[PDB]
């Protein structure tokens, strides 16, 4: 009812670049430059995650009547695509660390700051 339609299937293709020029751009040299892009990547990516969120609370709605349809121990892409939205959600807590001034940018935290 949700994924069949190529509306969500057009929206999937055409988020990542959004999603490349919106991880790519976390430099603090081009924090300096433009601080009202630092002020709307917040807005941005918190949209993105209400809009990527969804997908996965969804399968509970609509679930395939055929056993290990969805199921992690026979499909990766599921796996992988919680991977990177935990990790997502672990950025936004540090980024929500970062518009506080309890952390800075030479943190060794940044480790984390990979799997993007």
């Amino acid at each position: 009812l949700w994924i069949n339609k190529p509306w969500v299937h057009s929206l999937l293709r055409i988020c990542a670049i959004i999603s490349v020029i919106s991880v790519c751009m976390n430099t603090p040299m081009t924090f300096e430059h433009y601080p009202p892009l630092q002020y709307v990547t917040f807005t941005l990516d918190t949209l993105l995650m209400f809009l990527y969120t969804a997908e996965m609370i969804a399968k509970m709605h609509i679930r395939g009547i055929v056993k290990g349809d969805s199921s992690y121990v026979k499909d990766r892409w599921c796996v992988f695509d919680g991977f990177m939205v935990f990790c997502l959600w672990v950025s936004l807590v540090l980024q929500v660390f970062e518009i506080a001034d309890i952390v800075d940018q030479m943190s060794p935290w940044g480790m984390l700051r990979i799997p993007r």
